[PDB]
């Protein structure tokens, strides 16, 4: 269950650290 937190964590941040 904790696996799968982290994975979402990441798709949110995955825009926020983008650059454009």
């Amino acid at each position: 269950v904790l696996a799968a937190v982290i994975f979402i964590y990441f798709a949110a941040l995955s825009p926020a650290i983008t650059f454009g």
